[PDB]
């Protein structure tokens, strides 16, 4: 990551862009596994093997409360969603596939956001 991403505080204008990025991911057809926390009734061992769970509803709460101070912190929570999924599930599962697709989409949107901060 470049210096602006790591070190520039998130302004109010930056926060309007983060809200838009988040809503775009929540509207994607392959985001269904990630919208809410993993349900322990459907995966009884999940919370014993994933030490730092993350999901898009937790990220929305954090955006609304202005939790993030730097773009790097927002990117780290999003990346945790996809990394947790690829560690828990096998490479041939539909869950793993959805992580591949949605991370590519996130990177496209993140590049757009970064371009809009500066010019
Ligand atoms: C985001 C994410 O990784 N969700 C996985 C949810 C999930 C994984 C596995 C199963 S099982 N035990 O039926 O094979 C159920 C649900």
């Amino acid at each position: 990551e470049d210096a602006m991403t790591v070190l520039t505080p998130l302004t109010e204008k930056d926060y309007e862009g983060l809200k838009r990025v988040l809503r775009s991911l929540q509207a994607h057809k392959m985001a269904w596994p990630f919208l809410e926390p993993v349900d322990p009734n459907d995966a009884p061992d999940y919370y014993g093997v994933i030490k730092e769970p993350m999901d898009l509803a937790t990220m929305e709460e954090r955006v609304q409360r202005r939790y993030y101070e730097k773009l790097t912190e927002f990117v780290a929570d999003m990346t945790k969603i996809f990394d947790n999924c690829r560690y828990y599930n096998p490479s041939d599962s539909p869950f793993y596939q959805c992580a591949e697709v949605l991370e590519s989409f996130f990177v496209q949107k993140l590049k757009g956001f970064k371009a809009s901060r500066s010019h």
